[PDB]
């Protein structure tokens, strides 16, 4: 678990996302299918996509980032006591979307990736190891779940 010091420097370096959260959330999807091309294939709503041009002229991309890093945001303002908003997402990502868990390390790994390229100088290496503590700890939570499915996977 983490500690109110290193919530605070969570949530204070997703002020920064928040403040574009379409931007970011561009800029993570991307890297993550570039970087990991069988992600991609995954979405039957976005595998039309060849180039990283393409990418960055999807609207729709853009609209599903915003979804997904608002859902990501309200997870972690619950520091730690999100087990009303996991459930759902672990059913759906489990035995619909059929979405492994190492999938669940890349995007995290993604995160960190954007936070310092858009944020030069300004993403401390204390608030990089409390943003992968809070990453890891939603990743233990989810894989519970997952392994009580039959998947974990
Ligand atoms: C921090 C990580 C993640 C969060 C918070 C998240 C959140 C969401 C949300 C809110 C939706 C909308 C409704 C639903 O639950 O089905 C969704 C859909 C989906 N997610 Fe994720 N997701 C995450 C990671 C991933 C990863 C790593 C993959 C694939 C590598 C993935 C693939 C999908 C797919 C295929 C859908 C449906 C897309 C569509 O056709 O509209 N998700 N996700």
């Amino acid at each position: 678990v983490l500690s109110e010091g290193e919530w605070q420097l969570v949530l204070h370096v997703w002020a920064k996302v928040e403040a574009d959260v379409a931007g970011h959330g561009q800029d993570i999807l991307i890297r993550l299918f570039k970087s990991h091309p069988e992600t991609l294939e995954k979405f039957d709503r976005f595998k039309h996509l060849k180039t990283e041009a393409e990418m960055k002229a999807s609207e729709d991309l853009k609209k599903h980032g915003v979804t997904v890093l608002t859902a990501l945001g309200a997870i972690l303002k619950k520091k730690g006591h999100h087990e009303a908003e996991l459930k759902p997402l672990a059913q759906s990502h489990a035995t619909k979307h059929k979405i492994p868990i190492k999938y669940l390390e890349f995007i995290s790994e993604a995160i960190i990736h954007v936070l310092h390229s858009r944020h030069p100088g300004d993403f401390g290496a204390d608030a990089q190891g409390a943003m992968n503590k809070a990453l890891e700890l939603f990743r233990k939570d989810i894989a519970a779940k997952y392994k009580e499915l039959g998947y974990q996977g």
